[PDB]
């Protein structure tokens, strides 16, 4: 699918739907997690506790509360196990799935979420960049990097 890279906060996206990697016990922590529990309110964690534990590597969806989207995809990393990539490559996968059965047109990721946690930053966005590729172009993915220094690192990535 097309991929832009803009820097900014990922709870000010305006789109579709965004992509939060999780824990598959969909408990949402601190950091962007934990300010996506914050503006967009309660309503999604305890969306997130009736849905319950999921698999790593699936992906399940709830809606945004107050955020200025209409759902939060919620792609599990780790949890029952380490985020291995192969992981990373699922809950992606398994992500961009979810778009598609929604018939979405803009998502965004956040650019090293909880898709560190514990994992070689760079090895990642290789990784994730190579599933969206594979989505449909009628999904526009966009990569909400922290720093302005990081959007450069997800354009060379791709300039090659």
């Amino acid at each position: 699918a097309r991929i832009r890279d803009v820097q900014g906060d990922i709870t000010e996206f305006q789109g579709d739907a965004i992509v939060n990697a999780a824990n598959n016990y969909l408990k949402l922590g601190a950091g962007v997690a934990g300010a996506i529990l914050r503006k967009g309110g309660p309503s999604i964690q305890e969306e997130c506790d009736r849905i319950g534990k999921i698999r790593v590597g699936e992906a399940a969806v709830t809606g945004a509360g107050n955020l200025p989207v209409r759902y939060v995809i919620h792609a599990a990393v780790l949890g029952d196990e380490p985020a291995s990539l192969e992981t990373v490559r699922k809950a992606t996968k398994s992500a961009l799935e979810k778009a598609v059965e929604l018939g979405l047109k803009t998502v965004a990721f956040t650019v090293p979420g909880a898709w560190v946690g514990g994992l070689p930053a760079e090895a990642v966005r290789r990784v994730m960049v190579e599933e969206i590729k594979k989505a449909p172009d009628t999904l526009e993915v966009t990569g909400v990097h922290g720093t302005e220094k990081s959007a450069e690192a997800c354009r060379r990535a791709r300039l090659e």
